[PDB]
This record gives structure tokens, C-alpha cells and sequence, in this order.
């Protein structure tokens, strides 16, 4: 009856040694440096949010325009999940109409914003999507109406449905975007939660389907909380997938991943709530009583 799962060993470890700080800046330590020539051009200086914060050149998104191909977002390529994710920075005032050419061009059905466009006194992102279904949103720059179709809010999130028409070719499409607006200003959440059920709310939209373009994902600098929402999404899909879900190493997948985007999960507090939302969504994916109980109640409805 009782069985801990590996990372929940090794969680307790982590947590009775205190030593998050010193297994994350290990991470840090041996995550991947490759350039990022394009992003550090002088033409591009206001196409980046953060100084810091640069898709590399050979996992960056390029736009397909002949004039400046630039945007602030890198292809997460999961070969062994068979998973692909486009994480990107929120858009800025002048980058809106680049934000939903990479959309259309990459064919995404859903966008995921884990942020609310002012945090902390700040604006954290532009307000890339119209509020309101009568006042659609055009970018004379790429050619493309954006109108608000819909959209429904929920405690911890809101899903709202949106058309988008390439205006040269007047096809449109239905792009979903999924809000999480209840992260916290400062650290990360106190329980997983509603974070997961986040989750399973794109799962089941079928935004991540490999039928669709990979799903475009953001917060602010599109490396923290966009990374906590890939690599959970990963792990719980391999320990799904494998023989053997007690070989799913969270430490080895983030560092896969920064083989893609550097800077993916930004403090040892979004490294142990990553722990946390992993072990968490493993017991409730596979039934157990505890979690399921005080998950069906409160984090589904209510
Ligand atoms: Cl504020
Ligand atoms: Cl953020
Ligand atoms: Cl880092
Ligand atoms: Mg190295
Ligand atoms: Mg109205």
C-alpha cells in the first residue's frame, strides 16, 4: 500500500537538507550555452523585453517576413514526450503584430499566458488581445485581425476564444487562449493545484495535440513560469509513457530543455514547486484517494 515515488524520496531529502538553492544553481551550473547572435543585433534591441533574457540562434522562431525575421521565442522540441512548445516573452507594444504572425505561421491552436499584463506595478506585457467582441484588433504591420470571440472566467483561470485572419488571405482560425491569472506577485503557489488543473484545461483542449503547431507559451520573460508549465507537462507525460515512471529524472528534463531556451525555471522556489506540481498531477492521473478528493471539490468547481 505504501510506496513513495522516487522524485517524492528525493524531494524529502532536498527539502529536510534545505539544499534547493544548492541543487538548482547546479542546474544552472551545467545548463547549455549556445549564441544568440540574431536576438543581440542592434535592429532588434526593442524587439527584446529583458537584456538577459535571448532565444538562441539555432532553436529560435523566425518569422517569415524578408525584412526582419525577429521575435523573442524558441522551439522546445521534446522528441521522446513527442511534445513541441513555442516559449516566447509577453508581447510588446511594438511586437504584437509579430506575436500572431509566429501564431499563424506556426499553425498553434492555443496560446497559454501565465501572467496578468500588470504585476507588481508593472506592466508585465501589452495588451496583445482585444477585451471586447465589438472592438477587434487590427496589426496593419502583419496584415491580421484578431477579434474576441468569447471567453469564460474562472476562479484561477480564464479561457477565452479568439478568430484570427490573415487578412491577405482572409482565411481565419480559431485560436484558444488559455489565462492563468492567479499566480502570485511575488514566489510561487502554495499548492500545485490549480496550476495542474490549468494544465489538464489545455491537455483536454487538444492545443497540444500533435496535429496542431506547437502551443505558443508566455509570462514575462517566457523562461519562469512558462518553464514550470512545459517541464511539468513533460515529466508527467514520459512517467505516462515509459516502462518504468520512476526513471523520469525532473532535473535531467530541465536541462533537455535548456538545450532549447535558456533560463527555463528562474529561482529554487520555481524548481521545488515544479516538484511539487509533478508529484501531485502523477497521484492524481493515477487515482489516488487523497488528492482526487480535495481536487474534484474545491480545485474543479467552487
Ligand atoms: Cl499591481
Ligand atoms: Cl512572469
Ligand atoms: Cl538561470
Ligand atoms: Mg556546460
Ligand atoms: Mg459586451
Amino acid at each position: 500500500a505504501l510506496e513513495f515515488m522516487e522524485m517524492e524520496k528525493e524531494f524529502e531529502q532536498i527539502d529536510k537538507s534545505g539544499s534547493w538553492a544548492a541543487i538548482y544553481q547546479d542546474i544552472r551550473h551545467e545548463a547549455s550555452d549556445f549564441p544568440c547572435r540574431v536576438a543581440k543585433l542592434p535592429k532588434n534591441k526593442n524587439r527584446n523585453r529583458y537584456r538577459d533574457v535571448s532565444p538562441f540562434d539555432h532553436s529560435r522562431i523566425k518569422l517569415h517576413q524578408e525584412d526582419n525575421d525577429y521575435i523573442n521565442a524558441s522551439l522546445i522540441k521534446m522528441e521522446e514526450a513527442q511534445r513541441s512548445y513555442i516559449l516566447t516573452q509577453g508581447p510588446l507594444p511594438n511586437t504584437c503584430g509579430h506575436f500572431w504572425e509566429m501564431v499563424w505561421e506556426q499553425k498553434s491552436r492555443g496560446v497559454v499566458m501565465l501572467n496578468r499584463v500588470m504585476e507588481k506595478g508593472s506592466l508585465k506585457c501589452a495588451q496583445y488581445w482585444p477585451q471586447k467582441e465589438e472592438k477587434e484588433m487590427i496589426f496593419e504591420d502583419t496584415n491580421l485581425k484578431l477579434t474576441l470571440i468569447s471567453e469564460d472566467i474562472k476562479s484561477y483561470y480564464t479561457v477565452r476564444q479568439l478568430e484570427l485572419e490573415n487578412l491577405t488571405t482572409q482565411e481565419t482560425r480559431e485560436i484558444l487562449h488559455f489565462h492563468y491569472t492567479t499566480w502570485p506577485d511575488f514566489g510561487v503557489p502554495e499548492s500545485p493545484a490549480s496550476f495542474l488543473n490549468f494544465l489538464f484545461k489545455v491537455r483536454e483542449s487538444g492545443s497540444l495535440s500533435p496535429e496542431h503547431g506547437p502551443v505558443v507559451v508566455h509570462c514575462s520573460a517566457g523562461i519562469g513560469r512558462s518553464g514550470t508549465f512545459c517541464l511539468a507537462d513533460t515529466c508527467l507525460l514520459l512517467m505516462d509513457k515509459r516502462k518504468d515512471p520512476s526513471s523520469v529524472d525532473i532535473k535531467k528534463v530541465l536541462l533537455e530543455m535548456r538545450k532549447f531556451r535558456m533560463g527555463l525555471i528562474q529561482t529554487a522556489d520555481q524548481l521545488r514547486f515544479s516538484y511539487l506540481a509533478v508529484i501531485e498531477g502523477a497521484k492524481f492521473i493515477m487515482g489516488d484517494s487523497s488528492v482526487q478528493d480535495q481536487w474534484k471539490e474545491l480545485f474543479h468547481e467552487d
